[PDB]
């Protein structure tokens, strides 16, 4: 059973925005998607700080990468707070109508598409790369559900019958033809020593067979 919603008219926008620029500084989608993970990681901490039970779904706060060549995807994984089904359809727990309207201005006032994770919607950032994003979550609050998006103007929502996950979010970019370096150990570790240095909590990149 498989909902489909329009994406808000700004949203719309953004995405397409990011789709059809010519920018080649396409790594930051990296420094983003893990920026979002430890928001989201420090998110649960806080919380466990006066309830210890909301660690009950998984005590471990890190970050994952996991590159597949196969299937042409690499996934993000963390420990996080996770996303409601609500917040899954109120753009990713983020305020991206008014975050892109920030956004926007400040591109025509000289910034660039870098500067993105200042206005609250580096998430979308993952459509440098990707022509496919599907987003795997679980909130103490509610059910793993899965979103999804090819862009154009749409994004599912269903139940996800999956692998429980526990608590967290997954963020798969079904990367695009072209984009296929970030599967490579040696561009992906370039990448996250380049501008995630700092994250506090452990990022394992998971090697292949």
């Amino acid at each position: 059973e498989v909902e489909t919603f329009a994406f808000q008219a700004e949203i719309a926008q953004l995405m397409s925005l990011i789709i059809n620029t010519f920018y080649s500084n396409k790594e930051i989608f990296l420094r983003e998607l893990i920026s979002n993970s430890s928001d989201a990681l420090d998110k649960i901490r806080y919380e466990s700080l006066t309830d210890p039970s909301k660690l009950d779904s998984g005590k471990e706060l890190h970050i994952n990468l996991i590159p597949n060549k196969q299937d042409r995807t690499l996934t993000i994984v963390d420990t996080g707070i996770g996303m409601t089904k609500a917040d899954l359809i109120n753009n990713l727990g983020t305020i991206a109508k008014s975050g892109t309207k920030a956004f926007m201005e400040a591109l025509q006032a000289g910034a660039d598409i870098s500067m993105i994770g200042q206005f609250g919607v580096g998430f979308y950032s993952a459509y440098l790369v990707a022509e496919k994003v599907t987003v795997i979550t679980k909130h103490n609050d509610d059910e793993q559900y899965a979103w999804e998006s090819s862009a154009g103007g749409s994004f599912t929502v269903r139940t996800d019958t999956g692998e429980p996950m526990g608590r967290g979010t997954k963020v798969i970019l079904h990367l695009k033809e072209d984009q296929t370096e970030y599967l490579e150990e040696r561009r992906i570790k370039e990448i996250v020593k380049k501008h995630s240095q700092f994250i506090g909590y452990p990022i394992t990149l998971f090697v292949e067979k």
